[PDB]
């Protein structure tokens, strides 16, 4: 049974020497705030109970199945579920005992995504591989990580990859640290130029004489188009808890002051149908609104560029397990 | 074949330490009435019948594989399905019989939400491990939950977590109760600012003289913007036996308000074109009609104040499985 | 080998008593006719080979692994997946020769759901337990059932539940029939409510004047309105060979209606613009407007009242697979 | 080694007769063109080396492991996946020798549907069942298929079903082949209706005059309503690379009959704007539209009952896998 | 353990021919940049250990376990997802020691496609076996691709195939090669159509007099449909870093021009209600619309004609896994 207890290194504990390529990161979902991503492990160690004479074997290397030798039995904790492509891998075991194991898998690791500049969102997201069988005073790991990314042209972009060991862990882990950008303009296309389009066209509309029959029309169908347009876009994003994208909050204002509008003018024209003052409060109130939507654009720029998202850590990232 | 018999405690059952992290809490599925969630069990017991001497083995701890020695099989009520991100998981056994063994899994139990104050609910979810093969005469459980939530921007907030073994058992189980809270905007800002605006806006077009043909085309479109508005909160939400979310019951109230000021307003239209009494009628009823909506949403506010949820508790919450 | 054998009774078929507890059924797609539900199985017989001395075993119970003794291999018909969240299930063994085995499974089963009363459908649902690999001259089943369901608070709710063995079989079966209907208010006030609406705004509308611009407005504005709630509600319904919902049928008579009355007074302000003869028949098709849609609404509680759905039974249903 | 080896029945290969049960077909996706269905597999053979003396072993019948005896690996080539639902499944051999072995698996087979006459398209559906593994002049199968569909209310109901052995293969397999009828009402109602109650308001509304500002709103109000229409049906069906649907062509043309008058209304009444000739040519567009609008709806019909999906042969089922 | 090592060829590489049968590619996901395709995979090499005297075995083929033999381990890097619809195969060896091994698998793969001329896209998908465990001096394999596609009917067709075996590599891998070209009327009937159909209208409603109000709400209502059928588009088209379709664009640009006609529209009939000038601005400002709207169509073609996708090649292709 000591075929697969794990190798003694000495005081010193095991080092596994782990390479990690990241083949793919083909789903990033913000709704499920969930990152999907390929990767492959290529763990190396030295075992020198498995070290034969080159003598009585010609063979210069030897493959073992995956439950004849001690492996290191990875788990991540962000991972909602974790395919292994190779359900009963093997070991490559040369003459003097390095052991070499390749697994390729395929996870969705949960990603703490800081949307409050969508859609030009930064996210940090990581991966923590733990060896949860075994004890820091036993095993060592040693993490490269390679940029192998076979699909460029995504919505979001992996531009910084990295590898770290937690100092201070009970439970020996590597962490993969990766950094998600989002460059799509669907989202841009899609929402912004039209709400900026409606808004526009509703203040150009506000120029129509409050006594005309064609501007109440006018104005609620504009108003309806940005309700089905902000509906859109806020079933197209997920809410957070103190964090929220800055742009359900911009659209809000938007379809607040569509309604102001729409009400002002309606109201106007009533009174003036029961230079008259609605007309000169309804030239007044287009002034008024102009100024404030110039207002309004400046004042978002400004939180946009002066924003902080200061979402507090959560309690895992806060006290990591096997730490102390 | 006795090695993977429970051992033996004497006359009191065998204890077994279950210590709970939950990594993630990532999926709350209203409409599906499930939560989906990450766990990681570390089980520690006693097997004096692996114990070895220290002099003959030098380590002071070895793995051995899942089926080798006897490991409590734990099953969960309510979940719908249980992924276990270690299809063999190895135990850790030192020299004086302490067994430890760390199990990952990710699960999709049913969680009995009280979706009355939707969007801020507040509900009771259960995580019931079971081991199904063992009797209490024989296994003994201790439950501990640690709250390492990775996730913490999420809709749903898990504020309360805690352990509990239900006593009066035959079958061997602990419980994990957690209490989720509902804190998404996006929700409120998709479905009520948009609802209360029409509702003021119908309101503000209510004073258009009822001889304008801008009337109706601004009540009927305010109409249809509702309808896609009310269509949409419906599909978005679903629905119970007893205890439903008010916020059905309060839009359909403001549909039928705003269906019957059309209806008034197309009545009057159509009978004053066939100071006249109809335009009086037209003033008597925005009147009332601006009260009843001020009264409405006074009753609501009083009714979530005063709101009971009495769904009267599931056949299997009333008599948990392996009882008396 | 003898091991794995089925126990022999004698002349008499070998007797498995399985209780059946129903934890959940939480997914009734009528879209795909299925029903997902959670089953625990404890299935206990009589095994006199696995019998032992007290004497030299001092323990009153094992566990043996799946494998290791005969186990009925059950198998569902209508299932269109089953999921065992016990991979490899453990057998409790007394003394006396007692085999006990708890398995926990989740299944889609097919159900045949009679929609023809929706929302309020009463439907039968059936799961059908098959020892295909038996006889039933060396197998026989008793069959209870337990309801135990955890979740009440669902669209579908379900009251009846029972067990029976069809008679004259040849592969030894059990059955668990229960009964689902439908509680859900969110399709009711989703599109009955707002049909109805649409409809009595309709009507009224038809007051206004021949000649008014205002109505052909009106009119198309609400059969737009009602389209979007006809196409919702056909999407969110399946379709039957025969029996279909009465509330399909019933959709589409009111959108004929709506598009007769819209297409009445588009012809007949055309032909005045051309009291006046299209005045008079306005009139008349709205009086016989009225009295059809009082006519089609007592025509259609008369036929829900009276309504067979009188599908012919399924070539499966008909045959019981292993009969006679 | 030799249990494992295919049983020699001399000069001639082995003859293995399969019964087909198809339990239920439950999906039927066009835009995916796959086909879903459960069904059982109960295969015969003779292994005579499996037959024991009934004086030594009293029983007439044992079950043995699927990895401990012979078993055809049955393979699906159009199966995109395949779930058996026993995945150990066990052999039923008697005293003379013959095995029958119970399949239950559920596949997503690939089923080109013939589109053309969408709602009422006709297919034909095809599984092959391969045995890779071997070679024809070692196995033969007789394939004989039984009708127990459990689930006849489904929109696509399986009329035909019969078995085949495709003479002339290297590679022995069977094919199930079944012809799939759709009944749905669900796409007539929701969309031909619609349609033509929209084409016949806009043929009544090509009545109204010329100079009657009523009549464009009106138009456009039907054309986004056709448009939203059309959006559905277009969405709701998949594009073949040739044999399309003829449903998308006919509102196709149907979309662009309503667009060329909403343009004709347009253009004369800005004509007229700035008996007049524009009246005169909108009195002959409203004849010559009523008459394109019959002979289109008559030319459909035409093309309907004179359409033929000549789509050729997939260079699959041109060339079968292990013939020749 | 020697019965598991690769076979020796010598000085050179053992040889390992490999058929591939592409049986189906059924899912093309743009959104998700995902082809899904099933193959066979026959790989035939030479293990003289296998080798037995036909006069000591009569059979001229067993077949062995897959674990019972060595075979090689084919990993595939594009793919998020591998599904071996044998779970357990067979290898078929033969008196020579010629071993055939067949594997039907079910992958989806990541396909890097070319979204620049959609929804005419023609792009290139690849699909790389590698055979991690092993290298480059033991493994070589020889890859032939057979086109036996079972549905042709689909939007995307699989026109080139080739197989290739990149030289200079570590680890030995065989790459399959496919082209995909977009054939699918969905799209094009679904929007082009109706965006063209509608710019038409729109440019038909500006000759309506500017003081005429049939005129703003027939620009606003088809403003309000073209904002419906961009959404549709640009939620049905995923979006890229560099390299976006150019009907995105497209679409934005008709967008945007029609915003502009409407703005205009509204600005001048609002002027004029405050030969007068804004009518002569009206009437040069549609000229000058529909000549841009010419221009505009004859640039967009132009770009079409003479577009460059010159998007970067990914880390992973430019630098393949075990190069060097
Ligand atoms: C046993 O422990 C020693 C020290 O922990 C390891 O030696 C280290 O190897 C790494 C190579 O990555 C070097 O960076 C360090 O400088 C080395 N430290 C010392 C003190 O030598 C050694 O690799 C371990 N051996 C095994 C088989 O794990
Ligand atoms: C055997 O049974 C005894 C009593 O049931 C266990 O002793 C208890 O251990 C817990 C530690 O969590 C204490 O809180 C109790 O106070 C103890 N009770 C007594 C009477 O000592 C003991 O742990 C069990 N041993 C094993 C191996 O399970
Ligand atoms: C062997 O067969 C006999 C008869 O089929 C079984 O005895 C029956 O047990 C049930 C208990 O549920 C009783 O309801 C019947 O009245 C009994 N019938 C008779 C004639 O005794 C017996 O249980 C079977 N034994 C085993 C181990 O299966
Ligand atoms: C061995 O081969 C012979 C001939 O191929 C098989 O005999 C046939 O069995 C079928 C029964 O379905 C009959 O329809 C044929 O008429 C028979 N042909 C002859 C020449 O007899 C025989 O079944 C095979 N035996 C086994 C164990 O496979
Ligand atoms: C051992 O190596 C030699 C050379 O690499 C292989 O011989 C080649 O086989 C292919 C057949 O596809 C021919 O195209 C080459 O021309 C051959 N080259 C030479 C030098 O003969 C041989 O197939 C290998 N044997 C095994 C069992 O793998
Ligand atoms: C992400 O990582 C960078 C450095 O790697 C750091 O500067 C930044 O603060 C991090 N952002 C968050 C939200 O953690
Ligand atoms: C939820 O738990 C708290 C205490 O833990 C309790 O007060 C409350 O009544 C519970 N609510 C429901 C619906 O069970
Ligand atoms: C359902 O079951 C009840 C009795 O259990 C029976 O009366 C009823 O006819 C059944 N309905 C159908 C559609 O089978
Ligand atoms: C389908 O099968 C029938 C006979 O079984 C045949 O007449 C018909 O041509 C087939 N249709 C297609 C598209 O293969
Ligand atoms: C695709 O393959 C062909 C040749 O096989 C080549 O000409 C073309 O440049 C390739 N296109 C891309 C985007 O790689
Ligand atoms: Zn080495
Ligand atoms: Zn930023
Ligand atoms: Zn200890
Ligand atoms: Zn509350
Ligand atoms: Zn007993
Ligand atoms: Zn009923
Ligand atoms: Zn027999
Ligand atoms: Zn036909
Ligand atoms: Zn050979
Ligand atoms: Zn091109």
């Amino acid at each position: 049974q000591e075929s697969i207890q794990i190798p003694n290194n000495g005081s010193a504990p095991l080092l596994v020497d782990v390479r990690v390529f990241v083949s793919n990161v083909f789903n990033v979902d913000i709704l499920r705030y969930t990152m999907s991503s390929m990767l492959l492990l290529r763990l190396s160690w030295l075992d020198t109970r498995l070290a034969w004479n080159t003598s009585a074997h010609p063979r210069h290397a030897i493959t073992l199945p995956w439950e004849s030798l001690w492996t290191p039995r990875l788990t991540i904790l962000e991972a909602l579920w974790v395919d292994w492509r190779d359900q009963s891998p093997q070991a490559r075991v040369d003459q003097d005992g390095h052991v070499k194991l390749n697994l390729a898998l395929a996870t969705e690791t949960n990603c703490n995504f800081e949307l409050l500049h969508f859609p030009r969102d930064h996210s940090n997201c990581s991966l923590s591989f733990y060896a949860l069988s075994n004890t820091a005073m036993e095993l060592e790991f040693q993490a490269h990580v390679v940029n192998e990314i076979v699909s460029v042209k995504r919505e979001y972009v992996v531009y910084d990859l990295k590898t770290q060991v937690p100092p201070q862990q009970l439970v020996p882990c590597f962490q993969v640290t990766l950094r998600l950008k989002n460059t799509a303009l669907k989202s841009i296309i899609a929402l912004l130029v039209p709400a900026e389009a409606l808004l526009l066209a509703d203040v150009c509309g506000g120029l129509l004489p409050l006594r005309a029959i064609e501007r109440i029309g006018y104005k609620v169908t504009l108003l309806l188009s940005y309700l089905v347009l902000h509906s859109s876009l806020v079933q197209a994003l997920p809410s957070s808890s103190s964090c929220n994208p800055l742009l359900i909050y911009y659209f809000t204002i938007l379809l607040l002051l569509l309604f102001l509008s729409t009400i002002e003018t309606v109201l106007l024209a009533g009174l003036l149908a029961r230079r008259s003052w609605p007309e000169t409060a309804d030239r007044i109130f287009f002034l008024v609104y102009v100024v404030g939507v110039l207002c309004t654009q400046f004042v978002f720029a400004g939180i946009w560029m002066w924003a902080a998202c200061k979402s507090d850590a959560a309690p895992g990232e806060a006290a990591p397990h096997g730490r102390r």
